[PDB]
This record gives C-alpha cells, sequence and structure tokens, in this order.
C-alpha cells in the first residue's frame, strides 16, 4: 500500500554533504519505481551506489544513474537493458520531480533525472516516477556545482543509497 522511500547519501569530491530521500510512486507507476528502488538497494547485484551525477545545469535538472560508462551513454534496468514508457499519468510540475531519462520512445534503463525547475515540455515523453521528499537543500547544494554545458566543476557521487523504513 504505502510508496517506498529512497535515500542517496551525496558526496562531492569525496567530500560528505547530505541526504536526499525520495517518495517512488509505485501506486501509479509500480514497474518503473520497483526499478529505481532495486538500482538503490543494489539487491540486484547491480545499481547506483558509487556512481555520480555526469549532468548538472543550474536551472534545469540534475543527471545521474549510468553505472556501466559513467558519462550518460549507459545503464541497464532489472529488466534487461532497456524497458517500454510504463505510462505519462504524471506530470514535470516543478523542482524535486524525479523522472527517466532516456534515448527515444520505450528506452527506460538506469539514468534518471531530478528536476530543479519546472520542465513541462518533457511531459508525455519521460516517465515520472518520484519526487524528493526531503534534502532538497542538498540537491540545491548539488546544482551549484554545474555549468550551463553540464560538466560538474567537481564530482559528485552516491556515497550511499538504499531504502528506507
Ligand atoms: C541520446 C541521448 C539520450 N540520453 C542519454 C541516455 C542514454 C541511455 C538511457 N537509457 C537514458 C538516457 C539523454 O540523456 N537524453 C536526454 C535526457 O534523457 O534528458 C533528460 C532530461
Amino acid at each position: 500500500m504505502v510508496n517506498p522511500t529512497v535515500f542517496f547519501d551525496i558526496a562531492v569530491d569525496g567530500e560528505p554533504l547530505g541526504r536526499v530521500s525520495f517518495e517512488l510512486f509505485a501506486d501509479k507507476v509500480p514497474k518503473t519505481a520497483e526499478n529505481f528502488r532495486a538500482l538503490s538497494t543494489g539487491e540486484k547485484g547491480f545499481g547506483y551506489k558509487g556512481s555520480c551525477f555526469h549532468r548538472i545545469i543550474p536551472g534545469f535538472m540534475c543527471q545521474g544513474g549510468d553505472f556501466t560508462r559513467h558519462n550518460g551513454t549507459g545503464g541497464k534496468s532489472i529488466y534487461g537493458e532497456k524497458f517500454e514508457d510504463e505510462n505519462f499519468i504524471l506530470k514535470h510540475t516543478g523542482p524535486g520531480i524525479l523522472s527517466m531519462a532516456n534515448a527515444g520512445p520505450n528506452t527506460n534503463g538506469s539514468q534518471f533525472f531530478i528536476c530543479t525547475a519546472k520542465t513541462e515540455w518533457l511531459d508525455g515523453k519521460h516517465v515520472v516516477f518520484g519526487k524528493v521528499k526531503e534534502g532538497m537543500n542538498i540537491v540545491e547544494a548539488m546544482e551549484r556545482f554545474g555549468s550551463r554545458n553540464g560538466k560538474t566543476s567537481k564530482k559528485i557521487t552516491i556515497a550511499d543509497c538504499g531504502q528506507l523504513e
């Protein structure tokens, strides 16, 4: 019944910054929520722990989840390399929205982004599946290490991640 919660412990050039937690909307997008949850716990033997936010654009979003190529060209889901767009019920309404990155229709893997602005033009193209619950202040701190082209000025990593009770 209850939507699961996951956390990321963020580091900046290896130095701890803080925690971001997310509510995953399993009630509306169970398949997509389950992929992110499982990648966050690492229970399939692969996932987000140790990966980086490779693209951060202030006033837009923070993108991560590429644990196979580390640069925005890789990643894989718990269902295989790719899976379908589950639905587009939820919209990109503002800062804190958690949504899947993709390379065309039905190409979800492991890459995701956290919005730092309303990104309405992505509605119906990227599957929204969660939101920041606590630590939007930490997301805003991460965002300051981005740039217009997305290259980060320090290495922004998920030092630890998992599921909260
Ligand atoms: C041709 C670029 C596709 N990629 C990289 C990507 C590669 C594989 C997967 N599974 C997801 C994204 C993208 O990052 N596309 C843009 C995007 O998703 O932005 C969200 C705000």
